[PDB]
């Protein structure tokens, strides 16, 4: 019907940085050997995306963004064993081929099939999918979700529950995962450890959900927009920090009313003054700090190796180090048994083609998730 | 006797920076209620003694350095009860006053009586027990071991088995224990792992012997030093590399050695260059790096959070994360029951009034650990 034949449809196109997006017509490639070509249900907005928008994160242009989201599967490629048209699919930006020595390791995720260290902008046999008015457009981080269309790799789609509401569990894509496993699995919180968490956006609040979740005694949340903090309250945070009213860096704040530092540092933003921040906060002696958010493009920061010679661990990790493929299923099926709640994730429901809207909404602060129906 | 009395004896004290130590006379008070004396019988030289007199690590001087070491108890004050006259003992460098958050934490060891991170160079009563010439002489790390007769705090010194030839347990009082910790119990280098250790002097050599201990497949031993490499293998390194052997950075001949990077790396030097080169030669996906070696002061490394976020971690440690008073006695009743042998170590033994002579071996490259005999 449309299997094996090229598709036309509309997709969000990002020609040059700073711009807003394009509603384009595009021709969407059938699916080849080990491929999977997904109609689109529901795409988060994540700020990683907006990242590129800004020159933040550098990706090849023009390209089709979008790396959470929710669809079902329209046709497979030669060779697909693990999904079928009509399954409902949540496409994977960080892959999980399984056969690499990474995805062989119990204990890391970022597969060596991935497209986030140094983008191609190409699904895995180095080509792209996509072409609009005769030129071809980059793919992102393998999935490029902010399409109607799009076709993946075979490892970088998972298979859920068929009765999944899709325009809410797209946020196991990226947002939720990330900021849940960070503290779960990366940090590995422990009950009764003080935490602070940098950043109240989809992420930290997912960060701050995995804290709770740990039995965290305190779970301190620190950002600049005091709008941010009644959200963190519900889903977890015992005090709500703005680095602004105060004198003293955070940092500082932070060890004062802690005993020397957290246990359990996370920067949830993609600041180096607060990647150094969320570090010097944990204690000296026993801390751990994660970096969850993504940092701007070839900056450095500054770090004196005494703050680690003491006793502390410094940690990072992409989408909460959740081996993809084996772990979005369970977190839907988590989802699915009422584990968790990602409501109060969703503050905006907007139409595909209200995009640029929902970008602004994110850029505005009101925001967490607005989530795109297509 | 000697007890309750000042007592005259002989001590290395360092007056100026980058020059020899001085060989004199002394005058040590008293043990207050708290404080044990104690006669030393052997002293380990470390190149951490070797950072203050570079000037690499700060400390007040005039200063009697020494800090790995074994000595016979002389006298105590009246409030002791953990050790007595007679006792052979291992003053502890990093104490464990029992008391604190840290020592508390079951998985810290950084107690907040220390003096490592800014020197006082006093007891823990912030008070002196030295005197030269009439003048009042520092302490270092609460030990100084580079005298006959030093006082150090209680909970600054462990009883260790009567039984104990000092002239080699000394070792556990630094050197060894650093080394053996940080890879078994900082690192938890596991099983059937991939090991690199950046530095071959007597804790380097010590790292190796603990990712042996710990199962590694593979210990590569990392030296510009050729003359290391007879007893890194002897002691568990499966290969030897020199860097200046090669065209390329020793990170990625590592890498290229390893598929894509050893799981656990360790900087056991104390530069800049090699904690990057270690950092950068475990895999960006699973590695672990450990900073053992002490940076010289007032010096940063250039980061780039990438490095962390695709799944690394980077930790520091003192003393090989061991809590002192608990540990370093049952380091010596491993050794006493053969679990481990610290012989291949010490290269060189020395009398005391050869300190200088015994410095100038490590400077040249030429020892690994020089044992001083009181
Ligand atoms: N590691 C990963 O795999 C991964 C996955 C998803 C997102 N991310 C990154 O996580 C970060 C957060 O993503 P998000 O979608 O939640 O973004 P967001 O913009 O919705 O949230 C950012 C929050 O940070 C707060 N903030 C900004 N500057 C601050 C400051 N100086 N001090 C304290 N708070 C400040 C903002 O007010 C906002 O509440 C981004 O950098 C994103 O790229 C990383
Ligand atoms: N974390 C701690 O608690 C702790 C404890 C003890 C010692 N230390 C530190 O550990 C480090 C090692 O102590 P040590 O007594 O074994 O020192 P050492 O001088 O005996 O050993 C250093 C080794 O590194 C090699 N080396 C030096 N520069 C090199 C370079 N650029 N490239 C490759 N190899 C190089 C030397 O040849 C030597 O074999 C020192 O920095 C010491 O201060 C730390
Ligand atoms: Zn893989
Ligand atoms: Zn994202
Ligand atoms: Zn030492
Ligand atoms: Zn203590």
């Amino acid at each position: 019907s449309t299997a094996g034949k090229v598709i036309k449809c509309k997709a969000a196109v990002l020609w040059e940085l700073k711009k807003p997006f394009s509603i384009e017509e595009v021709e969407v490639a059938p699916p080849k050997a080990h491929e999977v070509r997904i109609k689109m249900v529901a795409a988060g907005i994540c700020r990683s995306d907006e990242h590129v928008v800004s020159g933040n994160l550098v990706t090849p242009l023009p390209v089709i963004l979008g790396h959470e989201a929710a669809g079902i599967v329209e046709s497979v490629g030669e060779g697909v064993t693990t999904v079928k048209p009509g399954d409902k699919v949540i496409p994977l930006f960080t892959p999980q081929c399984g056969k690499c020595r990474i995805c062989k390791n119990p204990e890391s995720n970022y597969c060596l099939k991935n497209d986030l260290g140094n983008p191609r902008g190409t699904l895995q046999d180095g080509t792209r999918r996509f072409t609009c008015s005769g030129k071809p457009i980059h793919h992102f981080v393998g999935v490029s979700t902010f399409s109607q269309y799009t076709v993946v790799d075979e490892n970088a789609v998972a298979k859920i529950d068929a009765a999944s509401p899709l325009e809410k569990v797209c946020l196991i894509g990226c947002g939720f995962s990330t900021g849940y496993g960070s503290a779960v699995k990366v940090a590995k919180v422990t009950p009764g450890s003080t935490c602070a968490v940098f950043g109240l956006g989809g992420v930290g609040l997912s960060v701050v959900m995995g804290c709770k979740a740990a039995g965290a005694a305190r779970i301190i949340a620190v950002d600049i927009n005091k709008d941010k903090f009644a959200k963190a309250k519900e889903l977890g945070a015992t005090e709500c920090i703005n680095p602004q009213d105060y004198k003293k860096p955070i940092q500082e704040v932070l060890k004062e009313m802690t005993d020397g530092g957290v246990d359990f540092s996370f920067e949830v933003i993609g600041q180096l003054d607060t990647m150094m921040a969320s570090l010097l906060c944990c204690h000296e002696a026993c801390g751990t700090s994660v970096i969850v958010g993504v940092p701007p493009d070839s900056q450095n920061l500054s770090i004196n190796p005494m703050l680690l010679l003491t006793g502390r661990t410094w940690k990072g990790a992409i989408f909460g180090g959740f081996k993809s493929k084996e772990s979005v299923p369970k977190l839907v099926a988590d989802f699915m048994a009422k584990k968790f709640s990602l409501d109060a994730l969703i503050t905006n429901v907007l139409p595909f083609e209200k995009i640029n809207e929902g970008f602004d909404l994110l850029r505005s602060g009101k925001s967490i998730r607005t989530v795109l129906t297509f």
